[PDB]
């Protein structure tokens, strides 16, 4: 699996202002907002993004939700500013977090260790 | 939990400083020993192990994976490997690692990163 799908979630045009890096890498990225409907059908994801930069209550428990809605399994990545490092905790049950000036590299070793 | 976390480094380096200088800024003590497996027979209690990946990615793959074993007991101390970014690419679940840092992390990232590891 060379190229992953993305879904992230951010009241965004796109990923571009989340995370630039996103750009140069081969993953095919789409956006929906940060709401329970806007999720309904994307159709296929191997990791969602979740942009926190902002609301970082809001991607709190939009990700406490969709982990443990007992069917999911769906790794989740928040993107945090620096900002927020403090916010995160377990609570949140995300699989990893990324700062938004994270580079190339490191998203995506990541994205596949997460998927790993 | 408590403020100020045992930490590890394993390298072969004198000081902590060369690997992951924004550890000089946050509340933690730091230990260093060589990189050897020698290293876990050191007393003093640790709650997290940061291991020097930053130039032979090689020794510390297989030094992980030792120290590691295959899992696993919930109760064993967290790895957390610091790489540079050349070898990124090179990291992944056979390792065995519980987190990855740069060397150019700064304090709050490597706090963050620190605490997830110890819960």
């Amino acid at each position: 699996h060379m190229s992953l799908d993305l879904l992230v979630m951010t009241a965004e045009a796109d990923a571009t202002a989340v995370l630039p890096a996103l750009d140069l890498l081969p993953h095919t990225v789409r956006v929906r907002a940060p709401e329970v409907t806007a999720l309904l059908d994307a159709g296929h994801r191997d990791v969602i993004l979740l942009d926190a930069r902002s609301d970082l209550a809001s991607a709190k428990s939009l990700c406490r939700m969709l982990k443990g809605t007992g069917e999911a399994a769906t790794p989740i990545i928040a993107v945090v500013g620096e900002g927020g490092l403090v916010a995160v905790s377990a609570e949140w049950r995300t699989d990893d977090i990324l700062l938004p000036t994270a580079g190339p590299a490191e998203v995506d070793a990541r994205l596949r260790m997460v998927t790993t």
